[PDB]
Parts: structure tokens; C-alpha cells; sequence
């Protein structure tokens, strides 16, 4: 079936003109693939380091298998730096593969605060990039399953209006077909019980309180992964063609005009085993925010301070690479009695004060005057260039949390056996980069360092959301089915303060694995890469459409934007395309 149209040598393509060539079939890059060749006279390209494998099994199927991948050829697993927080090297887990991450994610389907993508047109100056525009092409994208009976009594609430049903995406509730776990309304009062809302729809652009959700899986459980979704109903199109198992190495640029323009591709797997493949319209990468950003770098696209001393030409210098936003992830487990055994996930979107509790008075006087100095810390080390455009970008999250009270932390709630917090603080302050360590694309040395911890608000504020979720696993109704702490446990005192959290953390965190920001969408005088219409500054033909693009991080899972993003994108392109006559 489709694994016999992809096409896995290279020879087949060297050579080729398509009208877009898309570097990575990922979740944005299969959604355009499949969106312009909906258009006949649209040729696509996609070239994908990885292979098909949504019908490999279980480990990609079943979302209940989450992490059974990580290590495998499907995880791209890049390593970070050796973090200073830690002095430890991460690794980011990255979906290799058609579906790229959506074939590795524990599917969580959940949407923004709408204040947050109004930002993006209103302080980042990104036309027609608000919510209702966004909201708009998210339930174009969906198609969304409403809960029955057992769903509802298990603590699911869905409003109809936050949710497309003729979309493409397949979300609805997991249901593993066993009971659930009475643990999802226990910690439901719990957290009524402290006055937090709770079954609010979170589809709907107000992220808040504890509240079931949907995940991207068909009625039958199976993964809606990318491929799966766009792809696999799609593949039989002619003008729709993926190149498998090959590393797009960089994007040509002809330079004989007033602008560069991308002209095609060159890809391979290795120094001297490389080909090129041309483009009549555009170029648009996807390959993910760890690799969008490096791509243009091997490119001549990015800071000639780095570029330079590596020995490559820079073409058109732009803060490529700065701006990473990732969040930084740390477990609490609990035991739980016989009562509480079931299925079922829940979080709690918890605001600012919700998080902090008692040091929401600290946790403000800190937002409220260390804005500048955190600014030139993080430009100081690396993570972004203009210590302005930096502190608009503070600005705008203390505007967020002090004007519209939109959630700071992300307590995930595993149950299925165990109570398991997985807390993120989902508005981090620290700024990274990504920026190559060599001119070999396919030697892959590059530097990915996200700086968690460097800001001190997110330390704390990761801190604080921990402790809470060890609080709410022992208060009120989640006392009856507290069993005893399984992690921390032993290795940090029931008793500890926030101090004590603070210390133990940076030891016992993983990354979120997921970074936006490298190839950020806002204006050029902001520190800007790509514009309102993901076109990288300075290049003709060049798109940047992928999780390097959002300029903020989100309150929520990022999927539905992202398939909204790319298809708000691809109407951009065939616009542009109709235009480009
Ligand atoms: C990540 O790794 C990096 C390194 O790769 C870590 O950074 C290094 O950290 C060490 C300390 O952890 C630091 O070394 C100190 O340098 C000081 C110079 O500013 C020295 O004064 C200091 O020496 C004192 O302590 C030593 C260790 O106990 C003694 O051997 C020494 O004789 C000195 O002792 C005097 O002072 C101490 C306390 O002030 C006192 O207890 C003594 O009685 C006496 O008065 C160390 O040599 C390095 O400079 C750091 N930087 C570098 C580049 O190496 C980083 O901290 C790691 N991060 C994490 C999270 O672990
Ligand atoms: C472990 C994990 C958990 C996550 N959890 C959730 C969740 O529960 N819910 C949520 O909403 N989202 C979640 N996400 C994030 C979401 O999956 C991603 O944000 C989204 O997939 C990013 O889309 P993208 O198009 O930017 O890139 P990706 O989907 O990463 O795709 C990039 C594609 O590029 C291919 N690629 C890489 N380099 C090259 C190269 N040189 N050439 C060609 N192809 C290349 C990749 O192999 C991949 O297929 C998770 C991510 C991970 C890894
Ligand atoms: C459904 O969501 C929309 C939010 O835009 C709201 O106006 C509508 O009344 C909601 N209903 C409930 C009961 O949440
Ligand atoms: C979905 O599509 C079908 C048929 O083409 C239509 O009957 C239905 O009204 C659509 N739903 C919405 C709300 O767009
Ligand atoms: C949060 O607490 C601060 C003071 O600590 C207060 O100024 C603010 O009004 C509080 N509530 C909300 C909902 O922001
Ligand atoms: C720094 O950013 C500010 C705020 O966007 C902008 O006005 C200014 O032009 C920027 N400085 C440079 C040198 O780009």
C-alpha cells in the first residue's frame, strides 16, 4: 500500500523540478504536502529522514506504548549540550519518520488561551495571526468525536462549539476499554475544594483548572498520526511524492538577482553521497525547530558570527537559531490503593497564583521587576540578540499572567495503576539556541541548548508546580487513594520546601520536547526570521513552516495549532502560487 509509492532512492528524484519541495514529513510538512496537491497542477516533494511505520505495531498504534519508542530509529533523540543547569547532556526524543513527532507523542489534543495568539498580531505584529483566524483552521483540522456515557461519568466534558467534526484529524477519548480510574474526579474535588474550575472545555481558549481531554486516535484507539491522517488517505495522488530515508542537507540559493532565491534542495546521508532536487515555486522546511534552524544555517541564512568561522558564506544574516522556548519536566508518583485502579489522564492548567499558592505575592514583585535584567542574561548568554525585542516579549507573558490570568503550569495526571504527575511550567523566561557546529550538514554536529533553569522564574515556577502536584496527590478526595510517594519518594523529604525543590530539580527534569522559536515569525526589527506569512527575510522561495516559527510558547498541547498554523500557511502558498504566474 503506501509504503510501495514512497520512494527510497535517491535517484529518483536527483535532478527532478517539483513546485515545493518540503524538508521533513512531519506534522507540518504532511499537512501542507497534503494540502497543495490538493491543487493537481502542484507537484510536492517531501523528503523524510525516517520511513513509514504507522502500521508498524503497538509501539506507534497504541498510544497506552508512549515512550516504548524512545531509543529506536523512529527517535531522533538529539542530544543537548551539557546543560549548565545540570552539566548534563538531554536528549530531546523527535519522531524520525513519516508523522515525525505525532508518531512518538502521547497524543494530547488541547488548544491555547486565546489571548496568546492574539498576541501574535497585536505585540508581534504577525497580520491575521489571532485567534479567530487560528481557532478557525484548528477545527478545520479537526474532527473531533464527542464522549459517550462511561466517557462523560468518568469526568469528560466537550463543547460542541470548541470542536470541527468534518476536519481531518481523528480526536476523540482514549478508552482503553477498562474502567476508569475514580482517581480523574477525586483530584477534580480536590481542586474544586481550592476553588480551581474544573471539566472546562479546553478546546475552547480558556486553558483552566483540571479537565479530561481528547487525543489524536481513531474510535478503534489507533494513532492519528500525521501520516496516518494526511498522508495515507492522500498517497495515491500523483503530484504528491515522498522521498524516504534521506537528510535534506540544505537549500540552494541562486545569487544572481536583487534577492536569493531558493532554488531547490540538496540531500543525502553522507559528506559525498548527496543530491539535488529543484523547485519551480518554493521551498519549505519542516523538519522540526531542532533542525529547521540549522538547515538555514548550513545555507548561508543566519549570523555570520557563526556562520563565519565555520567556513560558509552568509547569504542573508538573520537571528536563525535564537529564541528557543522549551519546557522543562519533572514526575511526581504515588501508590494508589486497589480503589483508584483504572484508566485515565486529566491535567490541571494551572495559572500563575494557582501555582505559586502562598509565594504568589514573591513570584509578582520578581515578574514585575526583573524584566530588563532577565533580558540581557538570557541575550548575554546566547539565547536572543536584542535585549528590547526581548523584554517586549517579557512584557507580553506579564501581560498574560497579571491581565489575563492565562495558566503558567501543566500538571498531567497519568493514572492506569498509579497517580502520575508529569508538571511543566508552560511559560518559560529562558531563551536557547540552536546554531551548527560544523559546514557538513550530515555530520549533524550541532549545539541544541535550551538553558533551563538559566532564568530564575522558571526554576522556581517548575519548583512550585511540582510541589503542587505532590500537595493535590494527598489532599481532600486524592487522600483515599493515596498509597504512599514513589518519586521523588526517598530522594526528596515529603516535608520540603520550595528551596528544597528548587535544589533537587535541576537533577531530575527532562526536557518537554517542545521547542518552538528558532526561526521565529515576527517582524525583522523584532528579532524576527520568517514573516506573517512564514517566508524567511531576505530570500525569495524560502518557507519556514514548522514548530521553529510559533515566536511564544503556548498554554496547551501544541498540535491543533500546528495543523492550524500549517494550513493557514498552505492557503498563503496557494495564494502566492496563483499569484507566481
Ligand atoms: C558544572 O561544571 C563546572 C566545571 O566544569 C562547575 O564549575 C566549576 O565549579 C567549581 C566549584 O564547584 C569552581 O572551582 C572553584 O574555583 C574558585 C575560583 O573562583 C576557587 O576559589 C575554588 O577553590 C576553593 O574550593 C575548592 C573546592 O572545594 C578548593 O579545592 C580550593 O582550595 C578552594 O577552597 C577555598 O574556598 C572554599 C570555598 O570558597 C573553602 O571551602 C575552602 O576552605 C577554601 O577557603 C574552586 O576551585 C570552578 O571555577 C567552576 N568553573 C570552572 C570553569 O571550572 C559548575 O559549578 C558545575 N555545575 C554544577 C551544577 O554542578
Ligand atoms: C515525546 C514527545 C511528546 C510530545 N507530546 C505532545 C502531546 O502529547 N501533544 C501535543 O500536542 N504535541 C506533543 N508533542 C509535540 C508535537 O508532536 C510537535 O510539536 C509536532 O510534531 C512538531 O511538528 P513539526 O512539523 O515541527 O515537526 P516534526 O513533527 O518533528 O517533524 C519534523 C520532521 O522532519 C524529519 N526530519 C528531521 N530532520 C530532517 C532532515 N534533515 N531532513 C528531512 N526530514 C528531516 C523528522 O524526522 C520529522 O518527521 C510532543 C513531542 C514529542 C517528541
Ligand atoms: C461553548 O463555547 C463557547 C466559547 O466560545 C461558549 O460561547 C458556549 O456558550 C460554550 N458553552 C459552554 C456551556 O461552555
Ligand atoms: C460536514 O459536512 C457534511 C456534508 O458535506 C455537512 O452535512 C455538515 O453540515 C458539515 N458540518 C459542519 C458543521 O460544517
Ligand atoms: C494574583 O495574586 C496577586 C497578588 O499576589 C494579585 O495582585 C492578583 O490580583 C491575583 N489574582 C489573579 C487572578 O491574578
Ligand atoms: C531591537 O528591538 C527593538 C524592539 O523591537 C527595535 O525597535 C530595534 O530596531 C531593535 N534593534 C536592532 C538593532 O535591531
Amino acid at each position: 500500500g503506501i509504503e510501495a509509492s514512497l520512494l527510497t532512492d535517491p535517484k529518483d528524484v536527483s535532478g527532478r523540478t517539483v513546485d515545493y519541495i518540503i524538508a521533513g514529513g512531519g506534522l507540518t510538512g504532511l499537512t501542507t504536502a497534503a494540502r497543495l496537491t490538493e491543487n493537481p497542477n502542484i507537484s510536492v516533494l517531501v523528503i523524510e529522514s525516517g520511513s513509514y511505520e504507522s502500521d508498524r505495531g503497538p509501539i506507534i498504534e497504541d498510544l497506552n506504548a508512549y515512550g516504548d519508542i524512545f531509543g529506536s530509529s523512529v527517535d531522533h533523540a538529539y542530544e543537548t549540550v551539557e546543560l549548565a543547569t545540570n552539566n548534563q547532556t538531554a536528549l530531546i526524543r523527535s519522531g524520525n519518520g513519516l508523522g515525525g513527532s505525532t508518531l512518538v507523542n502521547g497524543g494530547t489534543w488541547t488548544r491555547p488561551h486565546k489571548a496568546q495568539v492574539d498576541s501574535w498580531e497585536t505585540v508581534f505584529g504577525n497580520e491575521g495571526w489571532n485567534w479567530d483566524n487560528v481557532a478557525a483552521y484548528s477545527l478545520q483540522a479537526e474532527r473531533a468525536r464527542a464522549p459517550n456515557a462511561k466517557q462523560i461519568a468518568a469526568g469528560h466534558y466537550f463543547n460542541a462549539s470548541c470542536h470541527g467534526v468534518n476536519g481531518t484529524v481523528h480526536a476523540g477519548p482514549r478508552d482503553t476499554g477498562d474502567d476508569y480510574s475514580p482517581i480523574v474526579k477525586a483530584l477534580m474535588s480536590a481542586v474544586e475544594d481550592r476553588g480551581v474550575p474544573t471539566k472546562k472545555d479546553f478546546g475552547c481558549g480558556d486553558p483552566h483548572g483540571v479537565s479530561m481531554f481528547p487525543n489524536t486516535l481513531h474510535e478503534d484507539q489507533v494513532r492519528s498520526d500525521a501520516a496516518r491522517e494526511w498522508l495515507l488517505p492522500n498517497y495515491q495522488r500523483p503530484n504528491l511524492q515522498v522521498l524516504t530515508g534521506q537528510y535534506v542537507g540544505k537549500v540552494l540559493l541562486s545569487q544572481n538577482g536583487t534577492t536569493p532565491r531558493a532554488v531547490g534542495v540538496e540531500f543525502g546521508t553522507h559528506k559525498g553521497n548527496t543530491h539535488n532536487v529543484y523547485a519551480k515555486h518554493e521551498v519549505l522546511l519542516a523538519a522540526g525547530s531542532a533542525v529547521s534552524p540549522t538547515i538555514l544555517e548550513y545555507s548561508g541564512i543566519g549570523m555570520k558570527s557563526i556562520l563565519e568561522p565555520l567556513g560558509i558564506d552568509t547569504v542573508v544574516d538573520l537571528p536563525v537559531g535564537l529564541n528557543l522556548q522549551d519546557q522543562t519536566t519533572a514526575t511526581v508518583r504515588s501508590r494508589i490503593t486497589s480503589a483508584g485502579a483504572g484508566q485515565g489522564q486529566a491535567a490541571w492548567f494551572a495559572t500563575f497564583n494557582e501555582t505559586f499558592g502562598d509565594y504568589s505575592e514573591k513570584a509578582h514583585e520578581l515578574l514585575n521587576t526583573k524584566l530588563e535584567q532577565w533580558a540581557e542574561e538570557a541575550v548575554a548568554r546566547g539565547g536572543f540578540h536584542n535585549t528590547t525585542a526581548l523584554l517586549i516579549q517579557y512584557e507580553n507573558y506579564r501581560d498574560w499572567i497579571v491581565n489575563h490570568n492565562v495558566a503558567y503550569s501543566e500538571l498531567f495526571l497519568d493514572t492506569a495503576g498509579v497517580a502520575s504527575f508529569d508538571v511543566w511550567d508552560l511559560l518559560p523566561f529562558t531563551r536557547g539556541y540552536v546554531h551548527i557546529l560544523d559546514k557538513d550538514p550530515y555530520l549533524h554536529h550541532f549545539a541544541y541548548d535550551p538553558q533551563y533553569f538559566l532564568n530564575e522564574l522558571d526554576l522556581l515556577g517548575q519548583a512550585a508546580a511540582t510541589q503542587l502536584a505532590r500537595n493535590i496527590s494527598n489532599s481532600g478526595a486524592m487522600q483515599t487513594y493515596f498509597a504512599g510517594e514513589t518519586i521523588p519518594g526517598d530522594n526528596l523529604a515529603y516535608d520540603a520546601d520550595l528551596s528544597a525543590w528548587t535544589e533537587y530539580i535541576p537533577y531530575h527534569f527532562r526536557p518537554n520536547y517542545h521547542g518552538v522559536g528558532t526561526c521565529s515569525m515576527m517582524p525583522k526589527e523584532m528579532g524576527g526570521v520568517v514573516d506573517n506569512a512564514a517566508r524567511v527575510y531576505g530570500v525569495q522561495g524560502l518557507r519556514v513552516i514548522d514548530g521553529s516559527i510559533p515566536p511564544t510558547q503556548m498554554s496547551s498541547h501544541v498540535m491543533t495549532v500546528f495543523y492550524a498554523m500549517a494550513l493557514k500557511i498552505s492557503d498563503a502558498i496557494l495564494e502566492d502560487y496563483a499569484s507566481m504566474q
